[PDB]
């Protein structure tokens, strides 16, 4: 059970699932193999039908697709495919809130507000909104109006790319054309591009999906804009993760997909469904969260982590989990068949979002309080069904401290320096106490061993004192293995990055030092880490591509991932992922991607499958940029 | 030579590429085979890096996608995918056009113009905008304004879907769900939908899909309705078709690709530089056509067809052709290579579409006219650079009449009937002697025998007194094989459809019939059969699933032709497709789209690879419609 999840409580659930003749994920990965080589390399095409045209990547005929693209045409083209997907994920998640707010003050979702006035103000004055003497439901409107007009083309390039990237960073991407016109139409234009006998050059595709991946950079800030102003800027938290944070006596409601829209109501209203859960014969509605949606309610609410991606599943096998609610993005459909067997009931509550035999809930803003009733009566209706049933929760969590927005890391910051916050990091970084920082991002994958990669890198790095944040399921990784408890900062933590942390938790009347890791959010709080880094480029006066910062999808799956990976190295960071991606079939496509584009935005993809030796190329890519600035290394 | 296409001068070309060693798309398809029954049934996904998951059509493991993804939902999201990325294609196609005529009206683009007013008031007043006492700039910017707005969500759905179908059949749509929002969030939403952990039923996704095609074909009309604003209406044009058009005594010049709005240009600046060609020692400037591109010189100028589609690179096997001359989409790039060998200058000009290898002209309206002298200047060089030298065209070539735009056919028919066009039509569909009407759009595809699809269906079709209309390279087919001949009438048509052709022929003073098939136009260009479709069924008071009409892409390549496959049947339309499309591996989407979606929107696909069969299939179609109406047959 060891090679398939190095998480314990995972393992357990396993056990029981085959104890059961319950088919899991790892399960039908064992079953596909061994995989097709043409599509893990890249070199398959079906863009049109007179395919599938494969390449092979080595040998005699075919060497050429039936139109005659390229092996690095076709490798380019799937790529940008990809990235376009990611990007409308985090575009549909962005948007779906724009709508959401602008419902909200124009007075048609009553259940929705202006949560966070700060940030709302501080957006609005980023894109050139006048704020002074305005209604806050009329900045916001506007706020709403411009997060929609970034999706198609107009007078001005996506501000949600132009006003978040310093200027420096903007003139760099803008001589190259990278600047995104409108987040939909680069998804568009993409598709049409890598349509058959449309875009045939392997540099030309590939800047386009630079472009288009900063079209997802785009969505994943305004996502995280417009739920920070919705429902909260996250502040420092304390919960719990893994699945001991199931309880037999309660209802126990999954929070599982990406967008906190639905959720965070469910989070308010089961406070308020307590008694009736009650009546029912539980102790109450325990809400845990899975996956991103659980990272945002985790973020802002405390709500506890029970499990994330690829071992999604062995929440239900404990056979404790009531209903799990879904919006979109991550959820195995596998969920839907694994409840007949578990008795939880899987709700659906997104129009583009249904899996055959999952109950459906067309969820509305506009009743967004009596939808939740609704789905926690059923969650309700689920407990009694198995009232004296025996569940087998794993008595197995870990401490989490959570919460670290960049507003938060901010503040933290500056119970050391009031007038200038970012200086002791900065400090610290220019003394060698911290020696870079790197941000773990994306999913694990069926292919890696659960988190096996998250942790062998974080360790290796934290022990060479680099300041480690994580978000999405490399977050809920960390998180899972103790990585977000103060208490290991002594085992994981070497000396210099030991003494930054306890000096500011200690500052920050914690009585000890913040946790090993940060958690920065669900994977649009990715965005997060950039207005991070873009304000210490903004604080040093350095591009982003003379900082040592890294980030690593050290265990990448979705197409988010690689769109999140491209923006990673657009706006100029070394770029790990622990994954193949689908590029070995062409060098001259690989050589762009791990090289040549240094040159274009001084960012670079580090491909690395052995996480030791990743991290070592991590260290070096930090001791690199660290010379760069002529500091000790 | 016989099998790769039934096109007496490809097979000369044929000959010759296997004689001077050039690879041919044939062979680089025989190079391919056997191809992978994953990929030709639908049943493989590459959304994520877990896979490459394939799905055994029969047997045994593998039978699940590794998330949990079933054969339905792979194949669904395949499927909606090639949707989306057509809708992106004839969306591109239709916003460049939108900022064309935009900048033209501004004073931006002088090259451009309102060439047809009387288009221009009809579409505005189609839209609802105001022209009573307004400028036609003003005008032309509204509806250039309008147009661009369809792309995103606003106030009003997609206006070139709702203003350009009938209200009933907008009711139908609407009751499910279908009217698209916005066509480039259309695509977007499709591609996060279809992307891993999102919508996985089979049906909800197909929804989804329906309403993308309508993207698609709100793109088609649209692009349809700026290039006859911008270049003007087609009408009845004599020109000819196949490679004996090419001349070795000129500067030989193809446009090819799609969109019209550099190569109008060319045409008109070639007449300019005819005495330069003359300088350089050609006879002057002859303009051919390829593809869709050609299509439109061809149905606005009356440029003569060279080739198509599958048969592209023949036209450079000549040694003849000078220049190529590419926007996008249908190209393929082999043609950059084959350059190499046969002298060509293929030459691109659209940043989003390069081919390694090819000269790049960075084309810009507002500098249209410099930009064609410089690329015409390049073909007159490679003239120069073959003086002398020996050539092969085959001497084979045939008559083309086209030019049948809507407004056109609506203009000949009432020449029967002044106070209402459509009545001699209705009346001969009604008596028998046109027994329905059937378009062929669509590509050509390496694996059947160029032509052979669409002149069997067509024969079988024409004899039982069909009204055959034609676009893309089904027009292309059926011109270089002489059905667009007025001359071929006596031995193709039946008897009945022979005296319509007749009457409205003389009556049109053409002292003959009309030819056998009516080419409608270019691929955007389909939509001019939806306007014709939609204003019969007005005329009658029924919707259009109750009309004899239906549509054949005899042999489909392209995702554009999948996307409109899917909007024919959306409208309504019995929609055959002589090519297997990735679907056969689901019996659930097969038995969605050939029977249940008749219970949704009234039309159906019919696969049938076999041609005879298929014609057979058509004409049962035709005729239940007909029974339906109460029609003999
Ligand atoms: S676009 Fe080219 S490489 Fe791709 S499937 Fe079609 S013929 Fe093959
Ligand atoms: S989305 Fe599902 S079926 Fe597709 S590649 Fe990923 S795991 Fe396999
Ligand atoms: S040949 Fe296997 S991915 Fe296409
Ligand atoms: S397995 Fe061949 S198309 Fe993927
Ligand atoms: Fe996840
Ligand atoms: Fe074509």
């Amino acid at each position: 059970q060891n090679l398939k999840s190095t998480d314990r409580a995972v393992q357990q659930m396993l056990d029981k699932a085959k104890r059961e003749g319950i088919q899991t994920v790892w399960d039908r990965y064992e079953a596909m193999k061994p995989q097709c080589g043409f599509g893990e390399t890249g070199l398959c095409c079906r863009h049109c039908l007179q395919g599938p045209c494969g390449i092979l990547p080595f040998g005699d005929e075919p060497k050429v697709g039936i139109c005659g693209a390229t092996a690095e045409v076709i490798v380019a083209r799937g790529l940008d495919r990809s990235i376009a997907a990611g990007a409308a994920g985090h575009s549909g998640h962005a948007k779906h809130l724009a709508h959401t707010l602008k419902k909200a003050v124009q007075g048609k979702a009553a259940s929705y507000m202006i949560k966070d006035r700060t940030k709302l103000h501080s957006i609005a004055k980023r894109l050139g909104i006048p704020t002074e003497g305005q209604k806050d439901e009329d900045i916001a409107l506007e706020v709403a109006k411009a997060a929609l007009a970034d999706f198609h083309e107009k007078d001005t390039p996506v501000l949600w790319v132009t006003t978040v990237l310093p200027p420096s960073r903007v003139k760099v991407l803008s001589a190259h054309g990278l600047i995104p016109a409108g987040i939909d139409h680069e998804i568009a234009e993409i598709m049409h591009r890598t349509s058959m006998g449309c875009d045939a050059d392997a540099q030309n595709l590939l800047l386009g999906g630079l472009r288009c991946s900063l079209a997802d950079l785009a969505g994943c800030y305004m996502g995280t804009d417009l739920a920070d102003i919705l429902f909260g800027t996250p502040a420092p938290v304390v919960t719990e993760s893994n699945l001991g944070v199931l309880k037999a006596d309660a209802v126990n409601v999954a929070v599982h997909g990406h967008n906190p829209v639905l959720s965070d109501i469910i989070v308010s209203v089961s406070k308020e469904m307590e008694n009736e859960a009650r009546a029912a014969g539980a102790t109450g509605i325990n809400v845990v969260g899975i996956c991103c949606t659980g990272n945002e309610v985790l973020m802002r609410h405390g709500i506890p982590a029970c499990t994330h991606s690829v071992s999604q599943e062995m929440a239900m096998i404990t056979g404790a989990l009531d209903a799990m609610i879904l919006d979109y993005q991550c959820i195995q459909p596998s969920v839907a068949t694994i409840a007949e067997c578990t008795g939880t009931t899987v709700i659906t509550t997104m129009e583009m979002s249904k899996i055959t035999g999952a109950t459906h809930v067309n969820f509305a803003e506009e009743a967004a309080v009596e939808n939740a009733k609704q789905i926690l009566r059923l969650a309700i209706d689920t407990f009694k069904r198995r009232k004296g049933k025996p569940v087998e929760i794993p008595n197995i969590k870990t401490k989490v401290v959570a919460g670290f927005s960049t507003e938060a890391i901010i503040n933290a910051l500056s119970k050391l320096n009031a007038n200038d916050p970012l200086k002791p990091l900065i400090d610290n970084v220019v003394n060698g106490n911290i020696r870079g920082v790197c941000l773990f991002a994306g999913c694990n994958n069926v292919k890696v061993p659960q988190d096996q990669n998250f942790t062998t890198i974080a360790r290796k790095l934290l022990k060479q004192n680099v300041l480690v944040v994580a978000t999405g399921c490399g977050a809920g990784a960390l998180m899972r293995h103790g990585f977000m408890d103060p208490a290991n900062v002594d085992e994981l933590c070497g000396d210099g990055l030991k003494a930054v942390l306890t000096a500011i938790g200690e500052a920050n009347g914690l009585g000890g030092p913040l946790p090993p890791v940060l958690h920065m959010g669900s994977c649009v709080d990715n965005s997060r880490a950039v207005a991070l880094v873009a304000a210490l480029a903004n604080r040093l006066g350095v591009d982003l591509d003379r900082l040592p910062v890294v980030a690593s999808a050290a265990e990448a799956m979705h197409e988010k991932a690689v769109a999140i990976g491209t923006w990673a190295v657009t706006i100029g960071l070394p770029t790990h992922i622990g994954v193949l991606p689908p590029i070995t079939g062409s060098l001259p496509v690989t050589q762009i991607l791990t090289s040549s584009v240094k040159d274009i935005t001084g960012g670079y993809f580090i491909v690395e499958l052995d996480p030791e030796t990743a991290a070592d190329k991590l260290l070096a890519a930090i001791n690199e940029r660290r010379a760069g600035l002529g500091l000790p290394w």
